[PDB]
């Protein structure tokens, strides 16, 4: 049963990942790379990144006890975009519509 919302969980990531969906999705895939994009300021504002890769690799290391733990690093990686970006900023828009497909699936997990 905790199994099961774990491998829901799997689903859902595996589904963020699809290529269905990387138009928007692709700036969440790998830790921002804070050097490379000349964000100098990213780690003064975002105390714990998160991101899509990383969240694979806690899934597959069994770090998450539930669905709740796994939901709780995805609402964080969105939650530091929204934080870190100007709310008209298009990566913003990207974690949006990002956002709308894990909500709408990780609402469909199983009692
Ligand atoms: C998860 C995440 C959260 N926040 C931000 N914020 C941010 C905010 C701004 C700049 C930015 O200013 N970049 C400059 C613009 C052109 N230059 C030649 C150097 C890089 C910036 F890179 C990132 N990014 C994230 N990921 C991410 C990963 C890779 C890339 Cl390439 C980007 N670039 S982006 O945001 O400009 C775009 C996706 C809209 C094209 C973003």
């Amino acid at each position: 049963k905790v199994s099961e919302q774990l491998k829901c969980c799997s689903g859902i990531l595996k589904e963020m990942f699809a290529k269905k969906h990387a138009a928007y999705a692709w700036p969440f895939y790998k830790p921002v790379d804070v050097e490379a994009l000349g964000l100098h300021d990213y780690c003064d504002i975002i105390k714990h990144p998160m991101d899509m890769s990383t969240i694979k690799s806690k899934l597959e290391a069994r770090e998450y006890r539930d669905a709740q733990e796994f939901g709780a690093d995805v609402r964080l990686m969105f939650s530091n975009c929204y934080k870190y970006n100007p709310p008209d900023h298009e990566v913003v828009a990207m974690a949006r519509k990002l956002q709308d497909v894990f909500e709408m699936r990780f609402a469909k997990m199983p009692d």
